[PDB]
């Protein structure tokens, strides 16, 4: 069962990241991997409030856009939003049970706590932009585009975490509740935790980025510049979590943790690899919804699908998968005026 | 059948604090109480930077402390470093995957968040004062005294935890689990989380008061004042966490929120009442070993015994609970100029 202070004097920098004994004491003069300690640092040394970030002629600029302009915008943001919402606790519900060294719980927590200010910074943004938020926020749970990615990114969160309350509960073995049988393994509660890890790489590396792009593309325009301020310093932000779920699923695979998970992720990297190349085309196939009505100065359904997979590629090479598609260079070079 | 995003459209503003939808969209331009956008916002305008503090002077005067003043102090640090460990995390893990309104969702995130900033100062204070941490932080976990004084906190956290994932895999019923007859009880499980909420409550305004009247006692006398205006700080935040936890207290108390839980505020108020004593004898018997070796002028067994007395009663008649103890004057009104 899972404790808030296992009474047992463990040594912290011999357990490994996920499935050993939980955390007690939470210290931070020592760690088993630096990199953790690192982002919580850097991630603190970032830190910004929306409200401070002046968006008052951002509704103007808004209302001035021409009908699919303004669907292209506000598609985007309400995706942005729905991203942010699911980030900013699920993290925390889901990984707190499971890990066992301090650096990479405060981590987490730290992680859950910046998405939750990008949260606010977008009711910052929709709250000077359409005078009505309701509108926008309700639109979000229902979007028939929208949530699917919802389902598929929910999904591997509430698996790993039914599964890891019934390892908490029962532990490991063959079970029976109310008439069936339950089976708990350690080593598919570990797949299914390598599932959400790699599926929330391809989250914050990914789904994210491809956002941005849709988002400076109105800031190249001069136009939307409070919101563009703000996504500047939400991908900043990104940029760290993306290296934290890097460094854990590099760290997971290699075998230098956990043996049992290097034997597993080989086991499963084909499957990791179609779940990749899903989250891709979920995002290409959302670029028709976006541009129905038409595209707009420099972003259309065919830039944005080769950002996608111009970005998937590096992604995936990064955590040791095979590229999916076919290499070249960036193609909207200009974006690296915001992000880095 | 816990969901990182609840794919129902609903009324966020009728849902009841906690047991009710789990929070889908993260919105911030409303909320059922504005109390707790209110405390996230003073809490996001108090972030500071425990590392900033300078606390070079700390270990000069810590070495120069006679022994016994060295034990009551560390002793102290000791307790606190747990306490933070513990809020750290358990606000998310226990009360997270059980709130079902945005605004109570992101305060508590934010305030565990607070909490870990919290550990880190102590790391800060630890590793600037001591040759090696690892035997404070070591005994943290051992000294039977500490987890003496502790004693029913993490047990409380855990049991309702459990719980909560009973009530989320099973449901509502009488099951059967490996032969076993378990019965999930979704009124025993408010209580549960009713009286855990009622033991942080005792734990953020008592526990950690007591507390830092140790620690500015040494203020007093011109010593450890990087520990000092750490302190501070810390109970700034403190301030906040308490006046949240009141808050859903009485707001449960009231009926204005889930019926039910008023009428189990009502029906356990005994409980609540000696969950309070019981806290309280805690924090005086710790006396005879924080002064084992002897006691500072102005802080003693008798004074610290007078000052829990003194703020359990303020506490206790804060959520509407009889005082236990013979109303005195503050016992040390010097803590004054270091608090609000
Ligand atoms: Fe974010
Ligand atoms: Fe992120
Ligand atoms: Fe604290
Ligand atoms: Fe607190
Ligand atoms: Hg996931
Ligand atoms: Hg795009
Ligand atoms: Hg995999
Ligand atoms: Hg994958
Ligand atoms: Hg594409
Ligand atoms: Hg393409
Ligand atoms: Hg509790
Ligand atoms: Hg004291
Ligand atoms: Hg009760
Ligand atoms: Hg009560
Ligand atoms: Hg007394």
């Amino acid at each position: 069962a899972y404790t808030t202070f296992s009474q047992t004097k463990n040594d912290q920098l011999k357990e490994p990241m996920f499935f050993g004994q939980p955390v007690n004491v939470a210290r931070y003069d020592q760690q088993k991997y630096d990199i953790f300690e690192k982002l919580i640092e850097k991630q603190l040394s970032f830190f910004w409030r929306p409200e401070e970030v002046d968006v008052s002629r951002d509704r103007i600029d808004y209302q001035a856009l021409p009908e699919h302009e303004k669907h292209i915008f506000i598609s985007n943001l309400k995706y942005q939003t729905l991203l942010e919402s699911i980030q900013g606790r699920s993290p925390n519900v889901a990984l707190l049970p499971l890990i066992s060294i301090p650096e990479l719980e405060t981590w987490v927590e730290t992680w859950a706590f910046s998405e939750t200010i990008h949260s606010r910074s977008y009711t910052h943004i929709i709250r000077n932009i359409v005078n009505d938020p309701s509108v926008v926020f309700d639109d979000i749970v229902t979007n028939e585009q929208i949530q699917k990615r919802a389902e598929g990114i929910s999904s591997y969160y509430d698996e790993l975490i039914e599964m890891t309350s019934y390892w908490h509960l029962l532990g490991e073995g063959t079970h029976t509740v109310n008439g069936k049988t339950v089976t708990v393994s350690l080593r598919e509660l570990k797949k299914k935790l390598y599932l959400c890890l790699m599926s929330v790489n391809a989250l914050e590396a990914i789904r994210f980025y491809v956002s941005f792009a849709c988002s400076f593309a109105f800031a190249e325009r001069e136009l939307m510049e409070g919101n563009a301020k703000i996504i500047r310093l939400i991908a900043r932000d990104e940029a760290l979590h993306l290296t934290g779920t890097q460094h854990m699923l590099n760290l997971l695979r290699s075998g230098a943790d956990d043996p049992e998970m290097a034997e597993i992720a080989e086991e499963c990297k084909q499957e990791c690899y179609d779940l990749f190349v899903q989250a891709a085309q979920q995002e290409k196939d959302w670029a028709d919804y976006l541009f129905r009505d038409g595209s707009m100065i420099g972003l259309n359904k065919d830039i944005l699908c080769q950002y996608v997979e111009y970005i998937t590629n590096i992604r995936m090479q990064a955590v040791g998968l095979d590229l999916p598609f076919n290499t070249r260079s960036n193609p909207i070079p200009w974006i690296n005026t915001w992000l880095v």
